[PDB]
């Protein structure tokens, strides 16, 4: 039995490692250099590094370069998202050396291009899925309600590889991670699941743990790395019992 992966999150806005509260823009919390916290995620023994450009994601400007600089700094494993939508930013962010990337609003506005996406380059391509409830959100898209469970299985079709599933109402509030959502998801697609939003205490991870089994393969962690609720040398150890 796999252990579960943990992916420390680096954030960038504006050249700075931020944090959100709900995926809103203007949330941020501000944590320094993006470069100084990806290495100090990697010297800790991070396996992984998720990696996003908000500016790119909200539509105001990129950090495109500095994406770059920091892809090419890790020895480890990059996922990269963040504003993912068209032939440019996909081949942008192929283009850094990154292991695979995540698109999200794309899969609800432009479902044609994405699947497209997933054909062309198979597991390095991710979807992301922001949820409320069973509803989907995106950038800019509104949603008609209660579509989580149709868009799984149109990706699961469309031959996706693994799906990113936020509960967007956790997100940044250090209130725990939505396992029921969780469960299910693993439960509707036998494709792998990376959870993410409100991770907040090492029981929240041997949680997470407790449902390799079902699918989940591992989770992305956030506020509690920055806000220091527990250091990613004691999450590595506690997810390797």
């Amino acid at each position: 039995v796999n252990k579960l992966e943990l992916l420390p999150a680096v954030d960038v806005r504006d050249g700075q490692a931020v944090r959100l509260v709900h995926g809103v823009s203007g949330s941020e919390t501000s944590y320094g250099s993006p470069l100084e916290a990806a290495l100090a995620w990697q010297a800790s023994g991070a396996e992984w590094l998720h990696l996003v450009d908000l500016d790119a994601a909200f539509g105001t400007g990129d950090n495109r370069a500095l994406v770059a600089e920091i892809t090419g700094a890790m020895d480890i494993k990059v996922e990269l998202s963040g504003g993912i939508r068209d032939d440019a930013s996909l081949a942008a962010a192929l283009a850094t050396g990154c292991t695979r990337v995540n698109l999200g609003t794309a899969a609800l506005e432009t479902p044609e291009w994405a699947a497209k996406a997933i054909a062309e380059h198979g597991d390095r391509i991710a979807v992301g899925l922001d949820v409320r409830g069973t509803t989907l959100k995106g950038r800019g898209w509104t949603s008609e309600g209660g579509d989580l469970y149709e868009t799984l299985a149109r990706l699961d079709s469309e031959g996706c590889a693994r799906y990113v599933v936020t509960d967007i109402g956790k997100d940044g509030t250090l209130t725990g991670p939505n396992l029921e959502l969780l469960k299910n998801v693993c439960a509707a697609t036998d494709r792998p699941v990376v959870a993410s939003g409100g991770i907040s205490s090492l029981e929240d991870l041997r949680a997470l743990a407790a449902l390799v089994p079902q699918g989940v393969e591992g989770a992305i962690v956030g506020k509690a790395l920055y806000a220091k609720a527990f250091t990613l040398e004691e999450a590595l150890k506690v997810v390797s019992a």
